[PDB]
C-alpha cells in the first residue's frame, strides 16, 4: 500500500533523513489510512530490523517516524490510535529498544547511535505515560 511505501522510504538505509518531505508524505496518508495501521506497520518494520553497518538506521528512523506522528497528528481519533497501538506493543519499547545494541555502524560511532535509539525509545514512553508532557511538546512543535 502507498502508506507502507511512504514509511519504508522515510525509514530507509540512507545516511540522513527522514526529511521533512518524507515525513509530510507519511502524515498525509491519514486521510485514508487509520493511524493504528500506519503505527502498526512502522512497528513491524522496526522489529524486523532488530550492508550490516547501515541496518541500525532503519531502527532509529522508525522511532523518529513514531515521534513525528505523535507530535503531528490531530487530537482525538488519530492520536488515540497511535497511542493504543504503541501501548498494545509496549514491550517493543520497554524491552527490545531499551536493550538494543548497535554492534556495528559504518561510521564507527556505534555508541552514539545506540544512545540515540534508546533515548528516542525513552522519549516515546514518556509521551505515552504523561499526556500533559505530550501536550506541551505538541504545543512547542506547533
Amino acid at each position: 500500500e502507498p502508506y507502507q511505501i511512504d514509511i519504508r522510504r522515510a525509514t530507509n538505509t540512507d545516511a540522513w533523513g527522514p526529511t521533512p518531505k518524507h515525513l509530510a508524505k507519511v502524515l498525509r496518508n491519514r486521510y485514508q489510512v487509520p493511524l493504528y495501521l500506519m503505527t502498526e506497520y512502522t512497528l513491524k518494520r522496526l522489529v524486523d530490523h532488530i550492508n550490516y553497518g547501515s541496518e541500525w538506521r532503519v531502527v532509529l528512523k522508525c522511532l523518529v517516524v513514531i515521534e513525528f506522528l505523535l507530535l503531528n497528528v490531530d487530537t482525538g481519533d488519530e492520536l488515540n490510535q497511535i497511542r493504543s497501538c504503541l501501548l498494545t506493543h509496549k514491550h517493543i519499547l520497554t524491552r527490545e529498544i531499551a536493550q538494543f545494541k548497535v554492534k556495528f555502524s559504518n561510521d564507527g560511532k556505534m555508541e552514539i547511535h545506540e544512545r540515540g535509539i534508546r533515548k528516542k525509545g525513552e522519549l516515546i514512553l514518556q509521551y505515552l505515560e504523561d499526556s500533559q508532557f505530550l501536550k506541551k511538546e505538541r504545543a512547542k512543535n506547533k
